[PDB]
Parts: C-alpha cells; structure tokens; sequence
C-alpha cells in the first residue's frame, strides 16, 4: 500500500474501534445505572411499608385502649349497680 | 294490786320490753354491718378485674409489638433477598 | 282552769312544740344534704384530676417518642455520613 | 544476543512482571477488603445503638407509668382522707 493509503486506512480502523469501545462503555454505564437505581427503588419501597406497618400498629393500639375503657366503664357501672341493688332489709 | 305486787310486776314487764328493744337493736345492727361488708365486698371484686384488665392490655400490647417485630425484620429481610436479586447484567 | 281554756293552752303548746320538731329535722335535712354534696364535690375534683394527669401522661410519653425518632434518625445520618468518610485507598 | 540468551531474558523479564502485577491485585484487594470490613463494622455499631436507645426508652416509659401510678393512688388517698374529713355537723 501508498504510505497515503496506509494512513487513512489507519483513522479509518481507529474511528471505527473506538466507537465499539465508548457503546460498551454506554452498555455498562447503564446497566449500572439501572442496577442502582432499583436497589434504590426497593429500599425506598421497604422505606414506606415499614412506615406504614408503624401506623397501622399505633392506631391498633390506641383503638384498643379505647376498647379497654368502655371496658373499664361497663366494669364499673355494673359495680355501682349492684351496691345500689344490695338492699337494708 | 298489792304496792310489792304492783312494784315486782313493773319490774317483769320492764326487763321484757327491754330485751325486745335488744334484740331488735341487734337486728338492726346485723343488718347494717352485712349490707356494709356486701357492698365492700363488690368493690373489692371490681378492683380485682380491673387490676386483670389492666395485665390483659399490657400482655396483648406486647405480644403485639412483638409480632409487628417479626414483620419488620420479615420486610428487611426481603428486603436484602430482592436487593441480592438485583442482576447487574 | 275552764275546760274551753285548757283545751286551747293544749292546742298552743301543740303547734309551738311541732314547730319546734320541724325545725330541728330541716336542721338535720340542711347538715345531710350539704355533707352530700360536698362528698360528691371532692370525688368529682379527683375524677377530674385524674383525668388530667392521665392526659399529661399521654402528651410526655407521645413527646418522648418523638425526641426518640429524632436520636434514631440522628444515628442513622452519622451512619450514612461515616460509611461515605471511609476510603477506598 | 544469542537465541538462547533472549529466551532467558525473556522469561526473567515475564517472572518479574507478572509478581508486579500479582501485588498490585494483592493492594486492591487488601484495600477493598478492609473498606468494606469498616463499612461492616459502623452498620454493626449503629444497629446496636438503636437498639440499647430502644431500650432505654421502654425502660423510661415504664419507669413513668409507675410514677403515674404513685400519683393516682396518692389523688385517691387525699381524696378518702377528704370524705372522712368532712363532718356532718
């Protein structure tokens, strides 16, 4: 080959591997990218269940104290009811 | 009537009468003291089934705080199981 | 004295003496119901008070959650903030 | 050179680089070993102060509670002590 021929054969072969090498490159930036953001996404997930686990079981027990109360209540009207029913005689 | 016959006879009738207002004293008085023990009785008891009450919540809230405890770390540990699952392809 | 004199002396001492009966038991009836109403007042003070201090229980432990959340979030940012100090090398 | 001197001077050469490129990877891997032992070791700190503050807030709670409990039982003693107080004159 011409030393001219050699040469543009050259930045031909070079253009076009160097292009093949920044695609992978893309490939893995974002394959990498995308790994990290459903990590992201699945921790963020766990994030809000367990936030909402915590409110579920703070209003399960404030509506069980509320039970406790009438509870208590009936407890102690049934009490007074039966000091009023206890006769003299 | 003779005065002594008149005299020991004021004297029967005045021990009787007494010993009936006695006796109906001591009526009275047995009356009052079981109306009183009954009604303390009946308080007693609701302060008792109160106190249970009381135990009762306090052992269901924390049985159920421990089982919100395993659900939790049930959630995390899908949490790393999804996270490990994760490909970065 | 004239039997139309003693007959009305009778009826005079009569009224003045029930008079005297009526007052002394609107006496009794003032002292009781005002021994009454204030047993009645001071067990409804501490029923308020009670209520009250159960109320105050309620907003400190509530406030004391929260500062826990703040801490635990706190050790969770010196966490972050420590895992990212630490090098490579 | 002679033939058999380059051979040798080649496999001296190969020996030596290669034990180069061997403690390089030795280095990193070091490195990396130990960023991530650290890593380790702040979340394994962190976990395990999270859970004494857990700790010490339910000893708290409970500590407040019984002082909650010493104050209601106080109320109710001043309360009895006040009803007995008052006369019925």
């Amino acid at each position: 080959p011409t030393v001219e021929e050699a040469k543009a054969e050259k930045e031909t072969e070079l253009s076009l591997q160097k292009e093949q090498l920044q695609l992978k490159i893309i490939e893995i930036e974002d394959d990498v990218e995308k790994w990290q953001k459903e990590k992201d996404r699945i921790k963020s997930f766990t994030t809000n269940e367990k936030a909402i686990l915590e409110q579920n079981f703070r209003d399960l027990v404030r509506e069980l104290e509320k039970q406790k109360e009438e509870v208590r209540a009936a407890l102690e009207q049934r009490e007074q009811d039966a000091v009023d029913q206890v006769k003299v005689i």
